[PDB]
């Protein structure tokens, strides 16, 4: 049972939201059914507090947070696993990503990207210099999905701290406990409490306040397209950074040797199944060029079968559950429709509740629901595509999304072609689409986002206003 | 009579919009009453056309356009003065600004701001490099106001061309002819016609298509606050850069010598009257610290009285008309109401239609409509403020606007204090709020805009998507 964290205080309500363990559906915790007044209260506090931390002080807090995450990693990943259902292997990995987020944010504090312009440049010139600097906003509203109950919150909060902002976070009601814990850790690491609140509740009573509150200068959101559209509809004049789904391909080109085909197969399986397939950058489509398909698919099947799937608290488990059973059943259903339609199910040892095997499907129709819907699970779907790059690129670009991509080839000419021709925010050569460092620019185009980059560095810039000043020179 | 320019094609309608010279309300031209279908065609052409121009070729076009603007400055300035009514002195200066816009955009074509990241940085590190690249959007929608019929269009179009974008401009129906001429100049300079259309019409016919067309990746708008907020609400799901009004102060600090008070007075009069005061960044509030005001105000009055206001085609005219009679009358009434509220009118030769003299009012109450709200005219209003910087800064920050500012002082400590404390996008020491180079970051906060910077460099960046790619290393 965990109250909201509002600027360092615990705030509770009568009604409550139960949080269930997807493995066995038992209640693992409860959080308040917060309402519009609770967000309003947090934003009032954020707006009134003017952080004065030095860069050094911000770095200290962020690095202390990093070391706290490292020291408490077993405790933290337990909380993540118990509400999300991913394996401890995946939970622990997520703690390691959050460790990178805070470490990199702390280290980026020493950097001032201010610029200087000379003004004697044209006939309208003057003997003068212009200098630039950055200032924080009034308040930031952060809304996060169930995907990475820790890292998603880390990415929105660490850069706000690094830039002297005050942030209010509303994590999903499905996985709020990890966020409330991160708040505790931040407070203990020395964060001035007014700089962070974590509120909880049903979307129908508190979500609107997160979007419309008058003190909010910026809304940063990660989640689904429909909800993204609700945000943009209601957050009229406010700055927004929206990261909406992906539908990312791993593309296997026909120049690969058998040995490389095996390495690509490792990529395909990891990419399709890491975090139980629940990543905006998960491999959702393996586009295998026809002429290597017969050699490639078996290698994939063999790797998928080595995957241990079951009790997420078991330290041996590779693959835990998805977010709930309703999601698990739906994905399996899409796998069945695809088979109706021509696909060959090569491995499906059967579903139990929210536990999904790393199902292997070959000859997946590119237009099947399995691929075109967001099948946010550990399905390993192989689409056979033409031994023609123009056709492959066209197919790859044919969804409403454009987030990331991975391409396996040794032909530079082809590499260039895909890098240039794929309509996405990121093209990874010889890596899964989800590969990035926590501080490089991250974001997509089309339905995947509203056109702004995140990641630690770009987030820090987005969370500030540039102010210029000029002096006689 | 000027047709629209749709990708190089002259396109007419039966209905017309009359363009009138504010000096004598006579018709100086006519443009089509364009409809949704015209904008829709323009956008379809924009989206279908993939510019292949090298950086060299873009630079060539941009620099040839600059040369043409300089060669034709008098001709272009004539068109500006005939539709806006600002003096030839002011319109010639505007052509000079557009000259800088095109020159600097052409010269920025050589710059590749791509970044490189090493990936071996944390326990999650890989032997890999990430590289960064920029790509253009599908189509850009640009909506411009009456106050710089040439330069506002130049600022939206030069960076689009510089980035291989395709832009559709809808200039205000009050001053559309300057925009149509710039288009002709661009096509002649070698711009592929598909990269630029200029459409015209009443907002009720064509305005919605500008902000709602499916090919539009970005709306860049400069105009009034109410229209801006209406655009923000109807352009829901699109990227927007909105640059709105200002209410910018010129602050006179009590450390100044009498010699310096005279230099400050020169800035006060120029900044409040240049372009007939029709600038987002015009001096609209002269905040004079009480203990120098008795010495400062006579110096302002003396300078105001020297200004020649009248026929804008007369080359001896300093100050032309404002945009129309309705505007001028509104501004005068605010002056009169300020006086019934305690203000002292020191100079008011009388208004003739759209021609307003450079009215000087002292002891203006900071709450009067004259200064609390944006007065887009050549008024010279002195607000006496305490000899207390904290109080002065609070007063300065107390409007709904936050764009630019000027501060006259020689005390570094105080200079620093204002630079840090004014809630604005730009602080100019010893210059008018309006001073900038055409390529420095420009943009305000609060009601002055939605929080994104423009100017040539920042516009170039906003007009692209950043793609990253990563390679084994
Ligand atoms: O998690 P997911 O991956 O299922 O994606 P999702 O889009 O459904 O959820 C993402 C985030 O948005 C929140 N949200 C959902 N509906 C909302 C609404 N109407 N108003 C405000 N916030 C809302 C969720 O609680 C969550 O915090
Ligand atoms: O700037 P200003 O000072 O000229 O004042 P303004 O805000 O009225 O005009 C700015 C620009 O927006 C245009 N505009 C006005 N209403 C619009 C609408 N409803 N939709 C799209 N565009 C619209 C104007 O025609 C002009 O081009």
């Amino acid at each position: 049972h965990e109250p909201m964290r509002i600027a360092g205080r615990l705030v509770d309500t009568d009604d409550r939201v139960e949080v269930r363990y997807p493995w066995n559906d038992t209640v693992v915790g409860t959080v308040p059914a917060g309402r519009a007044e609770h967000a309003r209260e947090a934003f009032a506090i954020a707006a009134a507090y003017q952080p004065k931390l030095t860069r050094y002080e911000r770095q200290k807090i962020l690095l202390a947070t990093a070391e706290a995450l490292a020291a408490r990693k077993e405790e933290i990943s337990d909380v993540i696993t118990l509400e999300l259902g991913i394996s401890k292997a995946d939970s622990l990995y997520e703690v390691g990503r959050a460790f990178d987020v805070f470490t990199l944010a702390g280290q980026m504090c020493i950097r001032d990207d201010g610029e200087i312009f000379s003004c004697d440049l044209t006939p309208h010139g003057k003997a003068r210099k212009i200098f630039t600097m950055r200032e924080p906003l009034t308040a930031i509203s952060a809304i996060t999905p169930f995907n990475h109950p820790l890292n998603m919150v880390a990415h929105k909060v660490a850069p706000a701290i690094a830039t002297n902002n005050c942030v209010v976070v509303k994590p999903t009601e499905l996985t709020p406990m990890t966020a409330l814990l991160l708040a505790d850790i931040l407070y203990e690491a020395g964060l001035p409490p007014e700089m962070l609140s974590v509120v909880t509740g049903w979307p129908a009573d508190i979500g609107m306040e997160m979007i419309t509150n008058p003190h909010v200068d910026l809304v940063t959101f990660t989640g689904s397209v429909p909800v993204g559209k609700l945000i943009a509809a209601n957050a009229h004049y406010k700055r927004q950074v929206l990261e909406l789904g992906g539908n990312d391909p791993l593309i296997i080109l026909n120049d690969l040797s058998d040995d490389d085909l095996a390495r690509a197969a490792d990529l395909a399986v990891a990419g399709a199944t890491k975090n139980s397939g629940q990543r905006c950058t998960a491999v959702k489509r393996i586009l295998c060029q026809e002429s290597v398909a017969d050699r490639f698919v078996p290698l994939v099947l063999e790797r998928a079968k080595r995957l241990r799937f079951g009790d997420p608290m078991d330290r041996s488990t590779d693959l835990g559950t998805v977010i709930h059973e309703k999601a698990a059943a739906l994905f399996e259903e899409r796998v069945m429709r695809a088979a109706e339609e021509g696909a060959d199910i090569l491995y499906h040892p059967g579903r139990s509740g929210a536990l999904l095997p790393p199902i292997v499907v070959d000859r997946v129709p590119h237009q099947s629901d399995l691929v075109l819907e967001e099948t946010f699970g550990p399905i390993i779907p192989i689409v056979r595509v033409p031994d023609d790059d123009d056709a492959t690129i066209t197919l790859s670009n044919s969804t409403a999304f454009g987030l990331s991509s991975g391409v396996c080839t040794n032909d530079y000419r082809r590499m260039q072609k895909y890098i240039a021709g794929l309509k996405v925010g990121t093209v990874n050569i010889w890596e899964v689409p989800g590969y990035r460092i926590e501080m490089s620019p991250f974001g997509g185009i089309k339905d995947s986002g509203n056109g702004y980059k995140e990641g630690v560095i770009e987030a820090m810039k987005s969370f500030t206003n540039v102010k210029t000043f000029s002096l006689p020179w």
